[PDB]
């Protein structure tokens, strides 16, 4: 009584989340000292900071970054050093709580602008000067082996999980942290995805590529879910649309091959792969992704998982029975 999908059985399609070195890297990072973490972030960012899109965030998000960074700027070098520690360790402090309330791209923008100020000498370069442990230097080496997309996904996971959240069920973020980006490249040309004819996943890509989230969210079942890489599923159309507006806007998605299986009741499981650009890096970083779709018999998306991949070989279709 495989059908219909539940969230669990949907999560399990095509052997579940694509295998990755990222979880072990994040777990190892989280066991380091706070100084080792900040120092490693300085070096990790020194690889990738050149290719970051300058001036990416919109006005309202930039105002939040700049207000908080102002409060930081007029602290002493010692207090500034301590504030980076408080945020990075998710300490209960006013500034760490303020950071905790930021949507994800506002958090990334905060550190971007801080890193610029650290270069103007407007803020203490304490991360630059931290003495890394062997464990930290070993982890650095491991990270440098990841592909470009994997490296920025590690940075992102680390940055967005910083700050203190005082509430177990916080409010949705302000409507001004929505639609943060303005596109630079033309919308991706009408997709041919070798192996995928089903109109649902093709409409999904078409809508997301032109920021048409009203279309995209209406492709979901009422109780449908969207699972971002190494994140919990976002469930129902209200939550999914809010998330799409906050975090899935301005992406260029180039799925190019995939496969389907039809279940006896007409449900369908699909796994599509290809390359995606984030407005944070533009054409500079092509992330290798897989989308795993579970469709109900009416063609609605019950579930879509987005898995971060690491290699060209992971783009190919998986091989039953184990889906390797
Ligand atoms: C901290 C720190 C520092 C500064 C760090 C800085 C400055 C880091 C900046 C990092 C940035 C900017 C990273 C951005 C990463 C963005 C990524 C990896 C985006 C991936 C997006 C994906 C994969 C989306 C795919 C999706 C698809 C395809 C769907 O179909 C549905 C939606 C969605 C799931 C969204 C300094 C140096 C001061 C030292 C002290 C500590």
């Amino acid at each position: 009584p495989h059908m219909p999908f539940t969230l669990a059985s949907a999560q399990a399609i095509f052997a579940g989340v694509a295998p990755s070195r990222i979880p072990a890297i994040l777990a190892e990072f989280n066991r380091l000292s706070i100084e080792d973490r900040l120092g490693l972030l300085w070096f990790a960012y020194t690889e990738t900071g050149r290719s970051i899109t300058r001036a990416a965030l919109g006005a309202a998000s930039m105002s939040l970054v700049e207000n908080l960074l102002n409060e930081i700027k007029q602290k002493s070098r010692a207090e500034q050093t301590q504030v980076m520690i408080d945020i990075a360790s998710r300490a209960d402090t006013p500034i760490s709580r303020s950071y905790g309330y930021f949507s994800a791209n506002t958090k990334l923008g905060f550190w971007y602008q801080l890193a610029e100020w650290m270069a103007q000498g407007l803020v203490a370069p304490a991360p630059k000067d931290y003495q890394l442990s062997s464990a930290a230097n070993d982890l650095f080496n491991t990270i440098k082996k990841l592909d470009g997309g994997q490296q920025i996904q590690v940075l992102r996971d680390i940055v967005v999980n910083m700050g203190f959240d005082a509430s177990v069920a916080p409010a949705p973020a302000p409507k001004a942290e929505e639609f943060q980006f303005e596109r630079t490249e033309p919308v991706v040309s009408g997709l041919k995805v070798d192996g995928i004819n089903d109109p649902t996943p093709l409409a999904y890509f078409e809508a997301m590529n032109r920021d048409d989230f009203e279309t995209a969210v209406n492709l979901f079942a009422e109780d449908g879910a969207l699972q971002p890489p190494f994140q919990k599923p976002i469930v129902g159309r209200e939550a999914i649309l809010k998330y799409m507006r906050e975090e899935a806007q301005g992406l260029n998605m180039r799925p190019a091959q995939g496969i389907a299986e039809v279940l006896p009741d007409g449900s369908k499981q699909l796994r599509v792969t290809g390359k995606v650009q984030t407005p944070w890096f533009g054409v500079n970083v092509a992330m290798n992704l897989a989308w795993r779709f579970a469709l109900n018999p009416d063609g609605k998306i019950f579930f879509v998982a987005i898995d971060m991949l690491g290699s060209p070989e992971e783009l190919l279709n998986l091989r039953p029975p184990s889906y390797r």
